[PDB]
């Protein structure tokens, strides 16, 4: 379900393997098709999401990307927290926090918040 | 700096190894001293935090815990996003998101937000 | 004449000191006002540009920026070759070469060419 | 790798030190064996050329020589832009721009372009 490639609605993609131990491992590409925009991803997911009181519930998950690779260091990291929903219309609905390293005086403004909806498909076109 | 044990201000602790590749790996113990309250932690940090325009800046990092182990499955995961500050008074200042798997109808209320300040020491007492 | 700040016509600026020995030393800011976009500049200029057969001739100069700093590594370097012209309308007219590190198979396409005209002033506005 | 002496295929040589900060510093000798043909060289190189998407890529670099010393002033400067390739057959493949100071009317013809391939060895013979 979760293993594979995901697209947000803004130009980014990631590939992830969801392992039997609850691990998420992959790569996040902040600009689709840009091979220099790839960063390590790591996280965790609920590997036994079934519940009797709440049937049909999504699968909780989270991951982190530190925005450092051989081409960029934004001295920050994003974490996404969300849930996977399967079915015809599979998606991962998330909220994210991006924290940048700051001086003490600037710590109050170190963290941005946002949201991303990831889908298995996006509109696409031949070149 | 980051490698070691951290305490929040509410009863939890974690141990982490910060590896040369930017990896964070460890275990999160949601109740100090309770060996059944330990969960896998994984994340990322900025392994080259130095900057000329902003000297003295913290080290960005993030990690995830899915709250599933052999004793509990809360069908949720927390991600913490923050920065490490070193020195006499070392700390990791974070914000967190906890997402629970939900039905579609309840997705609007799937995610809690909070904050944690981690320190290397906490008040402690002999038994 | 050359010592000071220069603006190209596209959003970049640099500051340079032209020393009595023919040295150019400074910093290149690829996006004006963006303190994370600053890179070391170094170069040379003709420190005795006067000529009897060609009075009123510009001052030849060149400099290099490798596009590596604490926030970015584009694995490339630009060199600008040009001349300073003084007067009411001072400018540095340049041509540039940007070479990126490539594999052998791609070496044929490692180098871009362009041009930049630098002036001491650009249109500017209050915030 | 880069530090040392380099020969082009036409009679010139230079010596360069590549410093940990990304600096290039040395001397360019436009005629091998002619001690009056030496000029200051300065430049920059990519001090962390490794890339995951492009393994085996060259090292981007550039430098400038203003053609003024105690014996000559050609009222011009050359910049070379290129990449270092290591290995058995080490080389620096470059393109260059030579700009001469000109009057305004002649500015259109102020800049020559060419290419130089530098190697660590050249054919040589006893006297």
């Amino acid at each position: 379900g979760i293993t594979g490639t995901w697209y947000n609605q803004l130009g980014s993609t990631f590939i992830v393997t969801a392992g039997a131990d609850g691990a998420l491992t992959g790569t996040y590409e902040s600009a689709v098709g840009n091979a220099e925009s790839r960063y390590v991803l790591t996280g965790r997911y609920d590997s036994a999401p079934g519940r009797g009181d709440s049937p049909g519930s999504g699968t909780a998950l989270g991951w982190t990307v530190a925005w450092k690779n051989n081409y960029r260091n934004a001295h920050s990291a994003t974490t996404w927290s969300g849930q996977y929903v399967g079915g015809a219309e599979a998606r991962i609905n998330t909220q994210w926090l991006l924290t940048s390293g700051t001086t003490e005086a600037n710590a109050w403004k170190s963290t941005l918040v946002g949201h991303d909806t990831f889908t298995k498909v996006k509109p696409s076109a031949a070149s």
